């Protein structure tokens, strides 16, 4: 009760927003109070801050204060270990990782709120989500310019190495063609994501806007998009699961009785969070994107296991005028989702994706109603209705990837060179 109003009036002056929400989430822990916490969190504050003897005098509170204190030991002073998880992962990979969403995080939340506006749901008979921008993601060329030992410290916090290792090296996935990679400048660099689920969405944001599927918006308008549109996917997924066991030569089949539960569940899995999304989802996100989603991963994983991860997603629903035919391309390791980007040249860049293995073989086309099957003559075609292809010199077909420094997205812009400044400004 005894304080002096004084010397309280002067601190409380100098104080700005990010100062109010560290010491909302000291008493927050005091106090059990997760949002608390959270809140600061989000805001990008170190979570090493340390309370000076100002803050100590404001806070009042003998009992629980001293200088020095930080929220991980204030965690432990009192019995918070819900607080503490959260917070040590987030000091881990503040040290091992910094991407463009976090180094300031009012910006990706106004990105994610312009991302809102521009999301719509179909009025009529196909009641999909959709969005109005094409909005495609590339390193700057900048990163060229820096010293050498800055680019690789760069690359440690915005690629995932293990992942660029699986795709690249350990076997023929991604950048396998010397002409693709180097000749014609389109290797692909494999973006970090955290693991803890909803790495489809978080990958798709990121080869996109730049950043990761902030308050669940993607993933509710993927999940009401196969709620509303359930019996256009399940048709397609009928015959796509058909598609697969026709190929072990095997005969069999199910009762629509239980085509239903079936389709019921996996219609739940966009609703469980951090659950694991499968390939009709990649289909409703490419119909959600208005533009073809290419997925790249190993040939057969486990090998105990073979996979039907790889190859292209078109929003075949819709009409083709609807749709961009710029596509983005992920990677899929291990039950894993990652953005594949490329460097932008160093006008118009342009990103020569293959729509053939390394073996140059045709990539799968998923969801094709029997109606579209047929020889890889046609095939091909098809995907040359949906995506701007041409042949390389060396032979391989290719889709081809398109973008503007003229055309980009101004937050996403700014967001970028302020996550550039971090590396700029560093000597030596
Ligand atoms: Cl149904």
């Amino acid at each position: 009760l005894e304080v002096d109003f004084k010397k309280l009036k002067q601190i409380k002056n100098r104080m700005k927003k990010t100062d109010w929400l560290f010491l909302n989430a000291c008493v927050g822990v005091v106090e059990g109070d997760l949002a608390a916490i959270e809140a600061y969190k989000s805001s990008g504050g170190d979570i090493a801050r340390q309370l000076t003897a100002d803050e100590v005098r404001l806070l009042n509170r003998p009992s629980a204060f001293d200088v020095g204190y930080t929220l991980v030991h204030l965690a432990i002073r009192f019995q918070r270990q819900d607080m503490l998880a959260i917070l040590l992962t987030e000091v881990s990979q503040q040290a091992a990782k910094c991407i463009p969403a976090m180094v300031c995080p009012e910006l990706t939340e106004q990105i994610r709120r312009e991302i809102a506006a521009s999301l719509h749901q179909r009025k009529g008979d196909f009641a999909c989500y959709f969005l109005t921008d094409l909005v495609t993601f590339t390193l700057p060329a900048d990163i060229e310019d820096l010293p050498p030992t800055v680019q690789e410290k760069l690359f440690d916090e915005v690629l995932d190495r293990d992942v660029q290792k699986e795709l690249e090296e350990e076997s023929p996935i991604i950048n396998w063609s010397l002409e693709l990679a180097t000749r014609l400048d389109s290797r692909l660099y494999a973006l970090w994501n955290r693991t803890a689920g909803d790495c489809l969405l978080d990958s798709v944001l990121q080869a996109t806007w730049g950043i990761y599927d902030k308050d669940s918006v993607l993933r509710k308008a993927l999940h009401d998009s196969l709620h509303d549109c359930s019996h256009w996917f399940y048709t397609r997924w009928k015959d796509w699961e058909s598609w697969y066991s026709q190929s072990f030569g095997l005969h069999f089949s199910l009762r629509e009785e239980q085509w239903q539960e079936d389709w019921a569940f996996i219609l739940s899995l966009a609703s469980q969070p951090g659950a694991s999304l499968e390939q009709t989802h990649i289909f409703v996100l490419a119909h959600i994107l208005r533009r073809p989603i290419i997925v790249y991963g190993v040939k057969y994983y486990k090998t105990l296991g073979y996979t039907r991860f790889q190859g292209v997603y078109l929003p075949l629903l819709w009409e083709q005028s609807f749709c961009w035919k710029s596509p983005i391309a992920l990677g899929y390791t291990r039950g894993h989702f990652s953005a594949l980007v490329a460097m932008e040249n160093d006008d118009v860049t342009i990103t020569f994706l293959p729509l053939v293995d390394s073996e140059r073989k045709l990539l799968h086309v998923h969801f094709l109603s029997a109606q579209e099957l047929g020889n890889e003559e046609q095939q091909e075609k098809l995907l040359r209705e949906w995506l701007d292809c041409c042949v390389t010199e060396g032979g391989v077909l290719v889709a081809m990837q398109k973008s503007s420094r003229r055309r980009n997205h101004p937050l996403v812009t700014q967001m970028v060179e302020k996550w550039l400044d971090r590396y700029r400004q560093i000597r030596p």
